[PDB]
């Protein structure tokens, strides 16, 4: 199922570009590009990506920022596009296709705090998402969260599925071959990984005994819901979609729809390694287990 | 899988009958009937229906109304019945079968505000729901919703699946062949459609730039959950099951169980066409995309 | 797929042992054992169990109790282990394997009120859960629930799936063969059953006309979410995961993730038999229907 013009194509990752251009305005430039990603050991997926990552690079803006977004399409033959769930926009004017070897710029406001999916909007959308064109944009709430002062350390996790390569029958009708977590960096030194079955097991996220950890999470799908759970703890506080008003306490497991987000916070009380799962254990068995290593110092 | 006595049967739609009979009492009369519905282009499903619609006709009552419900069974051979999720009733006395060519009347109160599924209760219930015997009853809250004064325009949407015709193995064990939206009229001039893959794409719901839209939504299944999302906006306010107390804000996507309802409200800020999806994109690809056309005047 | 050392093995159920050892400390002793369970009429599953029950025996503790848990592994060849979702623990030190014919003791606090899953933690966790090593621990809130004084009668229900026997391909990739409810006793005289397709239909839970019923519920999976609904009523109050803060009202149906819990309360207004379902009707058809028989006296 490899398009003739994609045979042998493996475009090197290109860094995300972002710069603030006013107190409430931010420029973002991404690419659409075709990049080989190792999704399981020995298994390469020639993914349709933003910037050579799948999920794509993390975007963080402030509530009330208007985003001036440019997509540079490096794919030699397939059009691509961008839909941010954070924004208010006209889909038929602002989420439109950018043709091969062209760029397009679109402007829209991020009025709402939270942890939002982004993805390509090009028909068939299922094909673009399943092939890798998904990601997260975080919109920071103007007044924070009521538990901000309690949080010691924070990371971003994203859940996605992988199917048989570019196979629309499988995408529509088949079980996922792999379900995976990735982490995207918020601060210098944080890991930045792609959706694969192994990296966050072999290179766990790090924390220190006694810390309260915040995770910004989103299940991008394309197709499955997620039963998000951290082994050995309970979520002290949960904010559905990352909106501070949607505040639950003491949850064992957080139900995420496809594209669903949350801010979750939990305390790690003892040294050890703590798995992070979707509790739909067929999906966990097919890759969706990450690890958090908790040490007396927070160092590995 | 077509029952001998249903071969060639296509009973014309019969209008819902409703009339208020007291300040807190309402008569409703439906039929059970066998009616051909075009669920995808060129694909007829000889559905088991209420009133020749699938999902069935919309019912709207007020909180505290007692419903005096009559079902007239026009099916020549299969018994049918009615279960309203809105009501408090004895299932074994009030949700019982009405035999072919007979009628039955049942009385029960709708004590709780919200957006409730209704469906046939006849064993096997899966068979009756999958073949088309589902619908929505809205119970209006005595004191409204706190955001009532902000809403400019409102519609009803229902999600359902379609399987291989009357195939209990497929109903139990197979993926849906189609997943679809329909709209049911609240006010004169609103569309009133059946669950199909195309009508709400070709004849979009209409709105005006700047409006706040309310949707009353229910995912009737039979089998899937729904990740309900409007492209190009964020839900300002969500009331789970349509109960005013269950109030979320700023949600990108609303997780609906099978039979789950909600009242969702969102603002459309720019002219254009806005898709409405379940974000489980396998289901969207198999039909579950509706459209909302937003114009400077609200006219098409 | 029957391990040689399990052929012909059917270890008799062993009672749960629990005793309070201080105002905030409780001893619990379970077994891991291999026991034949009739999951559907004529269908024996040689389950991997705690104490010869699947789901395992109910555990009830108070918020703030530290649990001193001993597992005695009676399996001749497979290691087993215990993970309580209620507790804060080091998974790599406290949820570790107990080898055949050995015991292990682990101590950890239950700081959070609610209705929590427990299950084996031994890799592959999917295999242990699917084969029967799941259950519920209830942690009673120090200050109760705000609706405690309204509740007349209470029971515990658990939902689980069963797959082809010890078949990891089916566990990962196949639909469940059966989906089932069981009830676990809270007070003397309550039923105590295993996850099967028939017992709670033939021997319904009992209640009296006019009562408000509380159910403590958990969907242990392993793989499916649950759309929990009681026919003929509406949930007056719902507490997600059994935490009193997570308070919804007037829900028709409660969405439970895999491992998700709730406390749900509803009123039965008329004599009759009331089905209890997951509204994902493929699962209901494959076993997941229990019954509640409501009489003028509450006696059968
Ligand atoms: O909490 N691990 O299923
Ligand atoms: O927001 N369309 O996936
Ligand atoms: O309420 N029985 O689907
Ligand atoms: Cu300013
Ligand atoms: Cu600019
Ligand atoms: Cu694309
Ligand atoms: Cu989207
Ligand atoms: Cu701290
Ligand atoms: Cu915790
Ligand atoms: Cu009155
Ligand atoms: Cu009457
Ligand atoms: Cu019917
Ligand atoms: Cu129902
Ligand atoms: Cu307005
Ligand atoms: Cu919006
Ligand atoms: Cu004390
Ligand atoms: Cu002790
Ligand atoms: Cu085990
Ligand atoms: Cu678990
Ligand atoms: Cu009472
Ligand atoms: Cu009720």
């Amino acid at each position: 199922n490899v398009i003739a013009a994609h045979k042998g194509v493996n475009q090197a990752p290109v860094p995300l570009k972002m710069e603030r251009v006013g107190p409430h305005d931010v420029h973002i430039e991404m690419t659409a590009q075709i990049t080989d990603i190792e999704i399981d050991k020995g298994k390469i997926y020639k993914a349709w990506t933003f910037n050579g990552q799948a999920p794509g690079p993390l975007v963080v803006v402030n509530e009330g920022d208007t985003i001036h977004f440019t997509l540079k399409n490096m794919d030699p033959v397939v059009p691509h596009s961008m839909n941010f769930h954070a924004v208010h926009a006209s889909p038929s004017k602002d989420f439109i296709d950018v043709m091969p070897n062209k760029s397009g710029t679109f402007t829209y406001p991020a009025n709402k705090p939270g942890v939002f999916m982004y993805h390509a909007a090009t028909k068939p959308v299922l094909q673009h998402i399943a092939n890798g064109m998904h990601g997260v944009i975080i919109v920071k709430p103007k007044n924070g969260y009521p538990t901000d002062k309690e949080v010691d350390r924070e990371y971003v996790l994203i859940q996605n599925e992988w199917y048989k390569y570019n196979d629309m029958n499988d995408f529509q009708n088949g079980v996922p071959s792999y379900v995976v977590f990735s982490s995207k960096a918020l601060k210098p030194g944080d890991p930045n990984t792609n959706g694969d079955t192994f990296t966050l097991k072999e290179k766990p996220l790090l924390a220190k005994v006694g810390e309260k950890i915040r995770l910004y999470i989103n299940n991008v799908g394309p197709n499955e819901v997620s039963s998000f759970h951290v082994v050995g703890t309970v979520f002290d506080d949960v904010y559905l979609d990352g909106n501070p008003n949607n505040h639950l306490q003491g949850m064992q497991t957080v139900m995420l729809p496809a594209s669903g987000g949350a801010v979750v916070e939990f305390t790690v009380t003892r040294p050890g390694t703590y798995p992070i799962v979707t509790h739909q254990f067929n999906h966990a068995q097919k890759g969706a287990v990450a690890m958090l290593k908790v040490t007396e110092t927070g160092e590995d």
